[PDB]
């Protein structure tokens, strides 16, 4: 389909291929700590459509600095893997770190 004037082709690829993690059309959920390495195992298929390992890292940084991502990192919320499986909880220190980032972004 049409592609927009400013976009992340890497994040579009991630949302198409791992919607449980990167499709936020309805909701957004905390991601497994270290999900970047899980993503990098799929780098070959991304490279076939011109998506580089660096751009995949860039896309994950973009996603996880969204205010809506930072706001979903509340203590005891469930972290999911690339396929939506629960793996861990957001800790109190992780929650605190996210609330400080939000407060600084919104000040």
């Amino acid at each position: 389909g049409p592609l927009g004037s400013a976009r992340s082709d890497a994040l579009l690829w991630l949302a198409a291929n791992f919607p449980e993690a990167f499709d936020n059309s309805l909701r957004i959920r905390p991601l497994k700590i270290g999900i970047m390495s899980d993503i990098l195992q799929h780098a070959e298929k991304a490279e076939q459509v011109g998506v580089s390992k660096s751009k995949l890292r860039e896309a994950v940084v973009l996603f996880t600095r969204r205010l809506d991502y930072l706001a979903c990192l509340k203590a005891r919320e469930v972290r999911i893997d690339l396929h939506g499986n629960p793996v861990a909880e957001v800790t109190e220190e992780e929650a605190e770190n996210a609330s400080m980032k939000i407060k600084k972004r919104v000040e």
